[PDB]
């Protein structure tokens, strides 16, 4: 059984902050790598920030590098993604999908590999406006 369920968006200033959260059941975070997706209406999906099995280490968006930060919590079983220094273009539904990192081949240092997630998951709303 798989599960994910994504909240913590809402609407914020220009310049301000929000803090994302990626809950999961049926399976436990430690195995797996997730990332976050945003998704504006009609547009294709951009891969924000992601974290692997080895909490240690994760992955960025050049649009994001050094305003955006992602982290886990195993007791938790979730995935938090901070962002700060928003701006009006920031603003789409923010999706989350987890890969069993545990199980497949090596992931390469990039989110652009052949394999992809396709799991279960609502999507947060997040909007940057004054």
């Amino acid at each position: 059984q798989v599960q994910l369920q994504e909240s913590g968006g809402g609407l914020v200033q220009p310049g301000g902050s929000l803090r994302l959260s990626c809950a999961a059941s049926g399976f436990t975070l430690d195995y797996y790598a997730i990332g976050w997706f945003r998704q504006a209406p009609g547009k294709e999906r951009e891969g924000v920030s992601a974290i692997s099995s080895s909490g240690g280490s994760t992955n960025y968006a050049d649009s994001v590098k050094g305003r955006f930060t992602i982290s886990r919590d195993n007791a938790k079983n979730t995935v938090y993604l901070q962002m700060n220094s928003l701006k009006p273009e920031d603003t789409a539904v923010y999706y989350c999908a987890a890969v069993d990192d545990v199980g497949t081949t090596v992931q390469a240092m990039a989110v652009h590999e052949p394999y992809e997630y396709d799991y279960w998951g609502q999507g947060t709303q997040v909007t940057v406006s004054s």
